[PDB]
């Protein structure tokens, strides 16, 4: 019986060493853990959402999506701290987010690492979606990355739980990042899987565009008007056009013809069988050397 449970942490166990960055929604913090009998030291991930009533209940929430997860694709919360506000406590990711750092390392990443990473995203995806759960938030943001053969997600600051017979969700207001919704989420406020399937071609269009902005010169409002346009996202240029096929059904009208995250795993995976079919990258024979080069690693 998989439920749901929140070990508590004391905060003379936490030597906050800096923070580590304030999303624009999110501020995180940077820690190290020490537990009061181990005596070993483990690298951590603080969030703590600053005071009111309104996001103190969507911490709580969170923090239970967060608390009840488990995969490897999936950064799991470890505990929770009391102190003047709620603290998160995750297992902190050394080389941190995926979108600052295919920013940082276009030049060096290879087509076989971009597809692992999307064969990644969609088993967690994939299992998050088996335990009846939406992100509601998907983006090259909230995707980190545990080693560069290894990513994860994170920020359930938005998700929610699908009852027995629910298999949809309405949303309460605005606050949404628009560019990774579906237009069916944009319209009726309603997110459902296949909004999830949505927003995850969006980070594999930010994935595969080495960080670009998605819709950067549209003023946000415009996104529903191009949508219902007909077009989409451009095409990457490392991608050929059967990538892009596979992001543009996940772009298409009708939710229920999206592909299910089962279908994108066992795509991705037969395009990361030979990656270079499918991307035409300028280097792919070099590799990047991770852990040596320090850029984003601290204990
Ligand atoms: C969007 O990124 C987050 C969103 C939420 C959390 C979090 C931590 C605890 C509860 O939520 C934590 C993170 N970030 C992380 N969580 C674990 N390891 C990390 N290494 N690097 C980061 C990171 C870099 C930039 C933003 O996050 C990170």
């Amino acid at each position: 019986p998989n439920q749901a449970l929140l070990r508590i942490l004391k905060e003379t166990e936490f030597k906050k060493i800096k923070v580590l960055g304030s999303g624009a929604f999110g501020t995180v913090y940077k820690g190290l853990w020490i537990p009061e009998g181990e005596k070993v030291k483990i690298p951590v991930a603080i969030k703590e959402l600053r005071t009111s009533p309104k996001a103190n209940k969507e911490i709580l929430d969170e923090a239970y999506v967060m608390a009840s997860v488990d995969n490897p694709h999936v950064c799991r919360l470890l505990g929770i701290c009391l102190t003047s506000t709620v603290q998160l406590i995750t297992q902190l990711m050394p080389f941190g987010c995926l979108l600052d750092y295919v920013r940082e390392h276009k030049d060096n990443i290879g087509s076989q690492y971009l597809l692992n990473w999307c064969v990644q995203i969609a088993k967690g995806m994939n299992y998050l979606e088996d335990r009846r759960l939406v992100h509601r938030d998907l983006a090259a943001r909230n995707v980190l990355v545990k080693t560069p053969q290894h990513v994860k997600i994170t920020d359930f600051g938005l998700a929610k739980l699908l009852g027995a017979e629910e298999k949809e969700y309405h949303a309460e207001g605005g606050k949404v990042p628009i560019k990774w919704m579906a237009l069916e989420s944009i319209l009726h406020r309603i997110y459902t899987h296949q909004s999830d399937v949505w927003s995850y071609g969006v980070t594999v269009w930010e994935l595969m565009t080495f960080g670009s902005k998605p819709y950067d010169g549209i003023p946000a409002s415009e996104i529903s008007s191009i949508l219902e346009k007909g077009e989409r996202l451009p095409q990457p240029p490392i991608c050929t056009i059967d990538v892009y096929m596979i992001m543009r059904k996940c772009w298409m009208i009708d939710a229920d013809s999206r592909p299910k995250f089962r279908e994108l795993i066992i795509e991705f995976s037969k395009m990361a069988r030979d990656p270079q079919r499918y991307l035409v990258i300028q280097g792919d024979e070099r590799m990047h050397l991770p852990s040596p080069t320090d850029s984003n690693f601290y204990r």
